[PDB]
Parts: structure tokens; C-alpha cells; sequence
């Protein structure tokens, strides 16, 4: 103490990092709930599954990345407990889209007060991280459900007999 | 003065074929304007965007070849502004496409009445230049509209929840 | 309820299901955190990182395979917080590999009371799975994690210098 | 109102991208009007007219992604007229040089201020969006432009009677 | 003068850019002294030496980008003398790779004092350019040299007969 | 102290070898100085730049396969501060090339006398060296830049304003 490689990095940055990382696992944990709620025999849409688990692997990437940036500033990463979702029945397309778009700004909204803690530590370091390999990956992602939810929405789901299935065989598929 | 290559064309053909210029520019704008509106988050039709986005493309392509038509003939090209769009919201996929239909018929007759000219002041290669490139490209373009039209219409549009989606998703997929 | 795929599936089969799906993805978590542990650079082992984070990517495939033959059977997959591993600083290799060694002889003994569970209840579908997808792969890894053990103990470690740099640019590499 | 994508995008952020959209598209319409000034019979300079034809298009790109940002962080597009440029007549490859530099360095001007406005109002993915794609592309091609007129004017353009035919041959062949 | 390209770049910038291209040549000249001791008859360890020669490299890239910037943005390069290394003598493997360690957290510190310079002076272009191109190659650089030190600290380096040796024919092999 | 290797190696040899390999890196950064002044907006010669990079590069190389020297014959390398060039601003084309004639003819005098010394201590190894790798690559360097010195003078270098660009476009192209 301190690492032979830290420098110009605050304790402060390196608590944050910690909790972005446990969010990042939470956002994966969700988002693989989500995908198994999608296969089960009385849902029955394969594409929205392989949709949301697409989604959990990027998220744990996401944590993943976090991580190694602890380790390449000398920071110690420190996990803590994953929390469970909020549900295990998600309802419907429509409602797990709605879910996770409001996750994902969360999420931005967690990584927006990150950079705002890098730049008022004087890190261009850690600030560059977060806008090349996240507030662009995070507003893409926030566009994509926000276009999801309208499709939904417009085509009648949840009620809809048709919309969440011809949603799951075209836009998903 | 005048340019050492200009023969057989006249003042009020090189007027009219700037006023051409001006409008085939326009039509890009209004296509453009369309391309976007799709991509909304609140619209969400991506193929709708792709195709307005291409029709575009080939309305810059139409004004620059009068463009170069200017040179050859040895007329001076007059740029002036390029107005707005009637609208940013274009309401409906729908809407747009009985506005482009509009919109190409407008510039069909701008077409037929520069054909005219080119007859009466006997100027066949500009006859010939509108017949070869333009006055075909016009009536299939507009034929394309009107059988869009028709089958949104058909289909329910614009109220019917599935109809822009469906025609997104296989017409113009 | 019930669901109309059920048959011949026990509630306790469909609990003891979702308590071994948590510790799988429990199991998931401490080799992701032996992995970054490794990449430290006060530890700067990266075959150990590559060799636990690929344990990691196999424990949630485990998890996974637990969820999707839940819904299989027509159970309803309930999760839980994921607990954090016991330590961040896992201290040397060698304590690593022991802590692994471990972790799967108790994951085992839980699938070991699932199997019994199952056999109890009638059930030779779930016993198959658990024979098929689990038992001899559980026993393979802690055979590997004993052999490992055994060459770190012999070579050394953790006291002796050259022991994990020689077995991690050897036997991991 | 507001867009369910929207967040951390003010109001004076999207207006400033709604008058970048039309500074861009002003710009591919000179750089337009300059290539077709290249290919008149009394100038017939082709690779003047290919090089501001190349500069046109890459301007209306420029234009498009700032439009996709805008739908992408939930802002609304609106267009206004593009005016049309200074001059139909650019006088010589020298003058059209010096206007294009003139037009990029104002562009670039209008880049910092929208820069200086996304950091007063917090916003580092609209930072990170101008610096990543617009802030380096402009410094290259002011460079480029002061190049090229240095060797223009050393070369004696525009009356020296082989510096422009020379430069098209060589630099711009 | 100014230079026909110059646009919102502080003096200031422009002699700190001058003072970083003297640092980076500087560190090129190191590393290509540390690439020499290694191939001493007494030392001949030519892993080491090309792990060097490639890091001479390597700075000499770093120093001819920021050239290449000082051009592009209408400043005038102004060389020093390079100074000499500190050593020809660098002792031992563990002690080169320490000196490279504090040498590039040196350099590192430059360029964190050179982006709050161009953050003073409102140049996000400059901030942008030591963003993508330095601040986060540093920080790898920083980090490969941390775990290069453990590793041989840990192997007994430098009293140790086998330690240089052996990480020379695995890690840098 | 000697070097097991040591042989027929006279202590002068060795400090003129260290001398010539300071003034090989000189050469190599005088170089280095040229190629960025052709590359100002200012000058904006891309063939004189690379062409200079490339003697730049060339003239490392010379100094590293001395510093090898130094190694294979058991001397110690001792590295001096290398000396900023005359110049950052070469005024033109031809002085570059004047300067670079006289550069090299200045080194060659020094590598003739390191001939010299080689023969008075009879180091028919050091001899050969020189003669091998030196002395001809020498005597064609010489040539070339006097080649290209007299036709930028015949073409009117640096005044006609066509000179300088048609040889960087033809000659060095
Ligand atoms: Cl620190
Ligand atoms: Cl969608
Ligand atoms: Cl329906
Ligand atoms: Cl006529
Ligand atoms: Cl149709
Ligand atoms: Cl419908
Ligand atoms: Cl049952
Ligand atoms: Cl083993
Ligand atoms: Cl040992
Ligand atoms: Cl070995
Ligand atoms: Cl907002
Ligand atoms: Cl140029
Ligand atoms: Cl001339
Ligand atoms: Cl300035
Ligand atoms: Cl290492
Ligand atoms: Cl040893
Ligand atoms: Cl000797
Ligand atoms: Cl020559
Ligand atoms: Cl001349
Ligand atoms: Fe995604
Ligand atoms: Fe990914
Ligand atoms: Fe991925
Ligand atoms: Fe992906
Ligand atoms: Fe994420
Ligand atoms: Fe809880
Ligand atoms: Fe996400
Ligand atoms: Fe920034
Ligand atoms: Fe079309
Ligand atoms: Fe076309
Ligand atoms: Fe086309
Ligand atoms: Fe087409
Ligand atoms: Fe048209
Ligand atoms: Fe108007
Ligand atoms: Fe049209
Ligand atoms: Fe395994
Ligand atoms: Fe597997
Ligand atoms: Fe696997
Ligand atoms: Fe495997
Ligand atoms: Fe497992
Ligand atoms: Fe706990
Ligand atoms: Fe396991
Ligand atoms: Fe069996
Ligand atoms: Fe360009
Ligand atoms: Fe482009
Ligand atoms: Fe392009
Ligand atoms: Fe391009
Ligand atoms: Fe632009
Ligand atoms: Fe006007
Ligand atoms: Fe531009
Ligand atoms: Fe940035
Ligand atoms: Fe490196
Ligand atoms: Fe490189
Ligand atoms: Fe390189
Ligand atoms: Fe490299
Ligand atoms: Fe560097
Ligand atoms: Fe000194
Ligand atoms: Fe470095
Ligand atoms: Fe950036
Ligand atoms: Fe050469
Ligand atoms: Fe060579
Ligand atoms: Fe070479
Ligand atoms: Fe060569
Ligand atoms: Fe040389
Ligand atoms: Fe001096
Ligand atoms: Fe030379
Ligand atoms: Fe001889
Ligand atoms: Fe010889
Ligand atoms: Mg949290
Ligand atoms: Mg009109
Ligand atoms: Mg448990
Ligand atoms: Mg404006
Ligand atoms: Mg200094
Ligand atoms: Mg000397």
C-alpha cells in the first residue's frame, strides 16, 4: 500500500468502481431471469429469451471490464452480494422491455454520476473508460428498448393475441 | 459569353432546368427529413427509414445529373436556398407515403412542363436527355407509392395496430 | 397450475432445483473472484486468471442447464441473492486451488443429496440429468483441482519463489 | 413529452444539434456548388471537381450522425432552409481552396461552442460524441485545405498558367 | 502568423506539446540503453533486450505523434537535446524493469499535467488526442511493468541464479 | 574488466565507436527534424517528409549495429546527451538536401577516420566493419543527395515556384 502502479487515483473513484461492478452483475442477473421467464412452457417466446440472454452476457462484460480497470489502476476490487430481481414472473414482452429500458437508465444514471465523480478527481483516465466503453454502449441500448416498447405498445401487447408472437418472429428473430 | 461549347439552348431552358435543379434538391430534403422520422424512438420503423433514406439518395443523384446536363450544354448552374419540409412529424408511415406520392407527382409535372419548353424551342437532346432519365424514373416511382398507399391503406393504416409493422417487416424488409 | 407439461415432478425436486441453481451461480462468482485475483499486479499470474475465469464461464453454464431443465419439467425457477465469495484476497495460488478444491466437493455432496432426493421421489429423469450433465463432471474437476494441489504442495508453494510462476507458465500455460 | 429514451440531454444541448444539422448541410451544398464549378467547360479541372464532390458527401454524413444522435438521446430533428452558398462562380482552384478552409475552420468553431455547451450542461456522451467523431475529423481537413493552398499559392496560382492544371494532375490525381 | 490553420490553440499548449516530444525521446533513448545492457556478454539476456528495443519503439511513435500534432494544428516544433540515460549500467533485470516502472509513471505524470493544461485552455481536441492515443496506453504500460516486478521480486530477482533467467525464456520468451 | 570475450580490442577503438555512435544518432535526429518541417502547413511536401523520415530511420539503424559492435567485441556502450539539430526551420527543399549532403559527408570524414585508428591498432575485424557496412552505404548516400541537389538547383530551387513541387512529386514520389 499503495500498489506500485497507482497513481492519480482517488479512493473515492475506487469505491465507485466497486459499486458499478456489483451493478453491472445485478443488471446481468436481471437480464438472465428475464431470458429464462421467456422459455417457459405457458410463454413460449424463443427469441425474446435469446434477446435478454444476449443481454445478461453483455452486462457481465461490462462488469468484467470494470474489473480489470480496478486491477489496472491499482485499485482492489471488493464484491459484494449480487441481489436477487424484483420479480420472477416478468409478465410479458411488453413489460420486461419496459423493465429493462428503465434498468439500463438506472444504470446510466449510476455511470453519469461515475464520470462525474472521475472529473471532479481530476482523472481524464477514468473518464475516458466510461465514455469509450460505456455512456455511447448505454444510450445505444436505452434507443434500442425505447424502439422495442414503442413496436409493443403500438401493435396492442400485452392483450393482443398476435403482437407479442409476430414481435418475437420478426423484430427478434 | 457566350460558353465556347453552347449551341441550340436556350436562355429560358437553362432557367428552367436551375429551377429543376433546385426542386430534385428539395425532393432530397423531404426525403430526408421522412428517413428520420422513422428512426424516432416513438416510431420505430427502421425499414421505412432505410427506404425513404434511399429514395433520398436518388433525388441528389437526379439534381446532379441536371447539374452536369448544365455543364455539357454550356448554361451557368444558379444555385438558390433549399426550403424546409412542410413538416418534421410526418404523423404515419401512411401519411408519408401519400406525401411522397404528392411529392413525386409535383415533380412529374415540373418534368412534363420542362419537356415542353425543350419541344417548343426545338432543343431535342434536352427532350431526349428528360425521356432517357427522367420521365420513366417518375412514373415508376410514382406507381411504387401508390401501390404502398394502397396496401397500408388495405391493411388498416394508420390506426390498425399491426399494419405499419407488418408492411415494415415484409414489404419493405 | 399445474402446469400442463408437469408430470411425475415433486415440489421438493422443483425447490432442491433452485437451491442448487443458487449455488451454482454461487459457485460462479468465487472462481470470477480468484480470476481477478490472479491479475493483480502484486500477483501478476495470468494462466491462474485464465484458468479460474474459465471455471467461472462453466459453473454458469451449470446454472444454466438447472434453469432450463426447470422449465422443462414445468417448475418455476425462484432466485436468489447471489452471496459474495468468502474473500477477495485469496491469499496465493496454492490457497486457490485448495479453496476450489473445496468449494466443488461441497457442490457435489449437494448434487450427491439431490440424486437422493430424486431417487426418493421416483423421479429417473432428474436422476439421469444428474448422472448425464453433473456427477462424472463434478468428479473430474476435483480430481484436476487435486492434482493441482498436490504439484503446487510438492514444488513448494507458497513460500517457494519459482513454484506458481513455474506451474503457471507449465501446467495452466 | 418527454421521450421515454430521453435523459441528461437539456433542451439548449438538442436546439445547438438542430443548427450543427443545417451549418452541415450548408456545407455539403457549397462543397456541391464548388465541385460542379470544377467541371465547367471554361475551368475543366476534374480532380478539383471529384475532391469537393468526396468533401460534399463526407459533409452530408456528418450531418446524418448528428441527426441519428438526435433520435438516439430522444430529441426532435428540426430543419430549417439550407441557405445557398456565397458564389456560383469560385474564380480559380486557389480561391475555392481558401473558401473551403474558411467554412472549416467556422464549422470547427461551431463544433467548440456546441463542445463548450455539452460540458457547461454536464452532458459527456454528447462531450465523447463530438470528440469522437467530429472534433479530430475537423482539424484534418482544415490541415489538408491549408496544404493545399500553401502549394497553390507557392506554385503561383491563380495566374501562373500551370500551378492549378499541375496541382489537379498531381496532388488531387 | 499565425499559421493559416491555427484555431484555438493556447501557446501555452503548443511549448508543453514541444516539452512532452523531448520527454518521449528521452524514453526512447532509456529503453534503447536498457536494450543494450541486455545483450552484454555479462548479461546476454535477449529477451529482455527485445522486450526493450520494442518498448525504444515504441516511444519514438509516441514522440512522432505529437509532431504530427504540432503540425497539424499550425504549431512549430522546437527540439532539445536528448539527455542521456542515468545509467549504461542498469545492474539487473528486476532493477531495469523498476526504472522503466518509475520512468513511465514520469511520463505518465507529464501527461496528466499536459491534459489539465489544454482542460484550462478549452481545447478539447487536445484533451481528446492524449485521451485516445496516451493516458490509456500509459496506464497498460504501468501496469505490464507492475507485474513484471512482482514476478521477478517474487522469483528471488536478482541474487536469485535462476530468476532473470527463467522469466527471460517464459514471460518475455 | 576484460570482458571474457575481449580481443585485439583497443581501448581507443572502443571510445571511438561510443563517439560515432552519438554522432549516428545526431544524423538520425537531424533527420528526424527535417521530415516534420516538410510536413508543416506551410511547406506541405509528404515526399521530402517521408523521404527524410526514411534516412531518419536508417541512420538508427547505423547506430544500433555499432551499439552491437560494442557488444560482439566486449567494449561498453557509454551514451552521451544527443545534440538538438542547427534548425527546426529548414527553409526549403534544397537547403534540407544541402544540409543532409553536408550531414553525411561530415560523417563519413569521421567514419574514415575510424578506418583510420582501426588500421593503426591492426583491428582487421573493426576494418572490415567499417568497410562492409559503412563505407560504401557512405559514398551511395553522398551520391544521391548530390543528385538531388543539382537538379533542385537546375529546376530553379528554392525560388521557381514549380521546382520544389514537381521533384517532391516526381523524383521522391
Ligand atoms: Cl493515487
Ligand atoms: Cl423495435
Ligand atoms: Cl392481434
Ligand atoms: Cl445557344
Ligand atoms: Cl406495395
Ligand atoms: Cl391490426
Ligand atoms: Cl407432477
Ligand atoms: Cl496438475
Ligand atoms: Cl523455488
Ligand atoms: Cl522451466
Ligand atoms: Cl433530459
Ligand atoms: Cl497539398
Ligand atoms: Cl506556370
Ligand atoms: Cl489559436
Ligand atoms: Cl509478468
Ligand atoms: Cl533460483
Ligand atoms: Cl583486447
Ligand atoms: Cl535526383
Ligand atoms: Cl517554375
Ligand atoms: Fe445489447
Ligand atoms: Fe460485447
Ligand atoms: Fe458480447
Ligand atoms: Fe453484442
Ligand atoms: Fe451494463
Ligand atoms: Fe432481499
Ligand atoms: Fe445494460
Ligand atoms: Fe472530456
Ligand atoms: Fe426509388
Ligand atoms: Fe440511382
Ligand atoms: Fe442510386
Ligand atoms: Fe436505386
Ligand atoms: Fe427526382
Ligand atoms: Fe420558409
Ligand atoms: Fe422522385
Ligand atoms: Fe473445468
Ligand atoms: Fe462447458
Ligand atoms: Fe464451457
Ligand atoms: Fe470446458
Ligand atoms: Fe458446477
Ligand atoms: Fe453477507
Ligand atoms: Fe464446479
Ligand atoms: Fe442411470
Ligand atoms: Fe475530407
Ligand atoms: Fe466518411
Ligand atoms: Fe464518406
Ligand atoms: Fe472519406
Ligand atoms: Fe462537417
Ligand atoms: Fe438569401
Ligand atoms: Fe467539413
Ligand atoms: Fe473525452
Ligand atoms: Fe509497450
Ligand atoms: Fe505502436
Ligand atoms: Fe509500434
Ligand atoms: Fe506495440
Ligand atoms: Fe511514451
Ligand atoms: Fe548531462
Ligand atoms: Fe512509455
Ligand atoms: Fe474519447
Ligand atoms: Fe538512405
Ligand atoms: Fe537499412
Ligand atoms: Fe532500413
Ligand atoms: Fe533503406
Ligand atoms: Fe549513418
Ligand atoms: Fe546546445
Ligand atoms: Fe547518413
Ligand atoms: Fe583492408
Ligand atoms: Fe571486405
Ligand atoms: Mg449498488
Ligand atoms: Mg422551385
Ligand atoms: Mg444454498
Ligand atoms: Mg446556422
Ligand atoms: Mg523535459
Ligand atoms: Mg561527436
Amino acid at each position: 500500500g499503495p500498489s506500485r502502479v497507482r497513481q492519480n487515483f482517488h479512493p473515492d473513484s475506487e469505491a465507485a468502481i466497486n459499486r458499478q461492478i456489483n451493478l453491472e452483475l445485478y443488471a446481468s442477473y436481471v437480464y438472465l431471469s428475464m431470458a429464462y421467464y421467456f422459455s417457459r412452457d405457458d410463454v413460449a417466446l424463443n427469441n425474446f429469451s435469446r434477446y435478454f440472454l444476449h443481454q445478461s452476457r453483455e452486462e457481465t462484460e461490462h462488469a468484467e471490464k470494470l474489473m480489470r480497470l480496478q486491477n489496472q489502476r491499482g485499485g482492489r476490487i471488493r464484491l459484494q452480494d449480487i441481489k436477487k430481481p424484483e420479480q420472477d414472473d416478468w409478465e410479458s414482452g411488453l413489460h420486461a422491455m419496459e423493465c429493462a429500458l428503465l434498468l439500463e437508465k438506472n444504470v446510466n444514471q449510476s455511470l453519469l454520476e461515475l464520470h462525474a465523480l472521475a472529473s471532479d478527481k481530476g482523472d481524464p483516465h477514468l473518464c475516458d473508460f466510461l465514455e469509450t466503453y460505456y455512456l455511447n454502449e448505454q444510450v445505444k441500448s436505452i434507443k434500442e428498448l425505447g424502439d422495442h416498447v414503442h413496436n409493443l405498445v403500438k401493435m396492442g401487447a400485452p392483450d393482443a393475441g398476435l403482437a407479442e408472437y409476430l414481435f418475437d418472429t420478426h423484430t427478434l428473430g
